[PDB]
């Protein structure tokens, strides 16, 4: 019964324009909201991708490949799943495969994608396809893997066991200053909860 | 290794301003990055909450309650964790606990509190308390749940089954084409995997 009813420009930068939407609620009142929408954004599946690595060892723990990096907008520095935008004629997988190598050098296997999610739908129009990858820690191909950063884009990769992430998360954060991604903190959050 | 160098206004809004951030690579060169903030942050403090509710009843397996509520931004209706801001002063879980009353009618009890999580550190600085809530749903007290919501927030409520819901999450995309939130379903994904 809501819906959009119309979007005013209210200012843009190269790759964010801030707007305000008018829309109409359930009663029939009509009512604004302040949103931000990526410029960059064209009729595709979704903005970008979130890699969930699983690095598989025979006889080892499980463990949940992380980037770590200076975040402008944090100010500070911030540990994510590996993340990327999605090509044109691309598709998510293919984006996440692409996109971990990129940032890791880790070579993985499709295991799962998820539907269009959102970022933070009080706020923008953002959205990403979560993507489950395993990796086969004991392939050579991952012996050494080989990250290849984009020029201007400085990551830390940082493994953690995924048997005991949340604490493990913890520790970094106590050892440091450092923002835990709400995904990725999420995600921890139920392998606790679980069992 | 990376320093904030200077944060210049472009515009703003209300509720939402947007950014130029100037900063400085490990390499020493200054770079630029356009940041969204929102205006409506009190200091010492995260942005707001968002509430993890485990309903637990005797006879039946816990469940997770979720809302959905059109959200402007993404032109349509999400599903997501109960969440809002943090009043000043106010504790993540005094905010969480009255965030989960208001939107659903259920007085829940505190189980943890994370700290503060970024919700999309390649556009924002906001960031949450992720707060997880109990909830005995066989307490008289949580018998009919009546919400109260404030001005024009028209959320209905959705408890899913924990040691399902993901798959409740797909189905739900899929008929009513709505969207799941990220934190959601990163959770969902986990409780999956950890099963
Ligand atoms: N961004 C944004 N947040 C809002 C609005 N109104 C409101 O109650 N909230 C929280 C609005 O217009 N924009
Ligand atoms: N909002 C914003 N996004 C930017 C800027 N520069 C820039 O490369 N981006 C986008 C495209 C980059 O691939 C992406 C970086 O995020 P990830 O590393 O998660 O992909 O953000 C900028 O100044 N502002």
């Amino acid at each position: 019964k809501q819906y959009i009813i119309s979007e005013e420009l209210i200012s843009e930068g190269k790759w964010v324009k801030l707007e305000k939407t008018t829309y109409m609620d359930p009663t029939g009142k009509t009512r604004t909201w302040e949103s931000v929408k990526r410029t960059t954004r064209k009729e595709q599946t979704a903005d970008g991708v979130a890699v969930i690595p699983v690095l598989q060892r025979t006889l080892h723990y499980e463990c949940i490949v992380l980037v770590k990096q200076f975040r402008p907008p944090m100010g500070g520095y911030c540990i994510e799943f590996p993340a990327g935008l999605i090509d044109d004629g691309e598709t998510p997988e293919a984006a996440a495969l692409r996109e971990l190598e990129e940032e890791t050098g880790y070579k993985g296997d499709i295991a799962e994608c998820s539907p269009a999610v959102c970022m933070d739908p009080g706020l923008s129009n953002c959205t990403i396809h979560i993507v489950t990858v395993t990796i086969n820690g004991d392939d050579a191909e991952n012996a050494r893997p080989k990250p290849k950063p984009g020029d201007g884009e400085f990551v830390e990769v940082i493994s953690l066991p995924k048997n005991d992430l949340l604490q493990r998360l913890d520790a970094l954060v106590a050892e440091e200053h450092l923002t835990v991604d709400a995904r990725v903190y999420s995600y921890a959050l139920a392998l606790k909860h679980a069992n």
